[PDB]
């Protein structure tokens, strides 16, 4: 309702990997009910990365979620309010990487604040010495869970020379009003593509873009 069908967004990150500490700031804008929005940022501090990019991707956006099939929108029910999440992403290779998000929506903008922590990225590993090349596609699973809900899901991360490096995503999405009374929707699943379209200045300019969109598992149930 407060979600128009074009929606600008505007984020502050701050975070440490590996001992960096870096800032990013970023704008864009998407269409919510499309599932679609970029978003160009900046590393206003601490870049260029000696880090690969890629790890910070996901924790710059649930409000652009296509909802297909009537799905509830837990994301854009939560306004005014907005919400929240927290992730660990855990790389198989021992990185990991703990991300915490508020999104709220101020006179009509979205704004984001992320925090983030990343430790234990081994120093000749991928991630590390940045020999990494964007995100395959990717299903998260999603389902009511205490706070609200949890997505999980695995993503790969393409590597120079081909091969991936995989890690797995666990998520809490809460939402601030709790006292609002949700629609919950059942088990469900948000298919993911996140592209770079653009980088500059090793790749302390990025514009990054995604799709995103819910749905139920579309298979027959002889139950």
């Amino acid at each position: 309702e407060l979600i128009k069908e074009n929606m600008h967004m505007k984020l502050y990150m701050e975070g440490t990997v590996n001992n960096h500490h870096f800032k990013c700031t970023s704008e864009g804008e998407g269409k919510p009910y499309e599932g679609t929005q970029t978003m160009r940022i900046k590393v206003v501090e601490g870049g260029p990365l000696p880090f690969a990019f890629d790890i910070l991707a996901t924790s710059f956006s649930r409000t652009f979620i296509n909802h297909t099939q009537g799905i509830p929108d837990f994301w854009k029910q939560s306004f005014p309010e907005g919400f929240t999440w927290e992730r660990v992403t855990t790389y198989e290779d021992g990185g990991v990487l703990t991300a915490t998000q508020d999104t709220s929506l101020q006179d009509g903008c979205l704004i984001y604040n992320v925090k983030l922590r990343g430790v234990n990225f081994p120093s000749n590993g991928p991630v590390m010495q940045k020999k990494t090349l964007g995100w395959e596609a990717a299903t998260e699973m999603l389902y009511p869970a205490d706070g609200g809900l949890e997505g999980r899901g695995d993503m790969a991360l393409k590597l120079v020379g081909g091969g991936h490096l995989i890690c797995n995503l666990k998520t809490t999405y809460r939402s601030k009003n709790p006292a609002k009374n949700l629609k919950m929707p059942g088990v469900y699943f948000v298919d993911h593509r996140l592209e770079r379209i653009k980088e500059a200045d090793k790749e302390t300019y990025v514009e990054q873009h995604e799709v995103a969109v819910a749905r139920y598992c579309d298979l027959p149930s002889k139950l």
